[PDB]
């Protein structure tokens, strides 16, 4: 699809078999989701944003579908203010900026 | 043009008579710029992201040129680690997400 930006680019994602809403975020290197239960092993990591750093659980090689497009990559889980889909997965679904 | 997301979508902008590098950021409602001494009146604001909130100064009707495309609107100025062009100006230069 072509998504205009007069509204937040929110889309439905599927991860761990559960549906969620997330924000397509070209300013995010990484994908960061709010607290949730995910199967498999994880490692603790730190990520920084505009307001400082937070602790997250890093899940590697996770299946995640974004608006019907499949991706498999790293998902960070922690106290983010909103679910954000970052460039690590946007590249996988073939997302570009155009003007 | 078309910008892929393999790397950060950094572009050159012109604001306040200065050239700067900024991210085309679909995850930001408004534009947020690193500390700079803009003239004119402003309004305090708080914006929240990963890590928490920062205090910024809101300037209205500020002219910005983004890759040769003129825009005018709200710019938030504060101790952000990066300049981000948000949706308030991305819409004005005709920027869409595509996949
Ligand atoms: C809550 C939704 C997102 C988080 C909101 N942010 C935009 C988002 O693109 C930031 C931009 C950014 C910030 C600092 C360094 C680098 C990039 N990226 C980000 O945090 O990414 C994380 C994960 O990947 C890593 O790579 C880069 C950092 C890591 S914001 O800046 O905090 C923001 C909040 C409110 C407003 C107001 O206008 C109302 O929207 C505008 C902007």
């Amino acid at each position: 699809p072509q998504i205009t930006l007069w509204k937040r680019p929110l889309v439905t994602i599927k991860i761990g078999g559960q549906l969620k809403e997330a924000l397509l975020d070209t300013g995010a290197d990484d994908t960061v989701l709010e607290e949730m239960n995910l199967p498999g092993r994880w490692k603790p990591k730190m990520i920084g944003g505009i307001g400082g750093f937070i602790k997250v659980r890093q899940y590697d090689q996770i299946l995640i579908e974004i608006c019907g497009h499949k991706a498999i990559g790293t998902v960070l889980v922690g106290p983010t203010p909103v679910n954000v889909i970052g460039r690590n997965l946007l590249t996988q679904i073939g997302c570009t900026l155009n003007f």
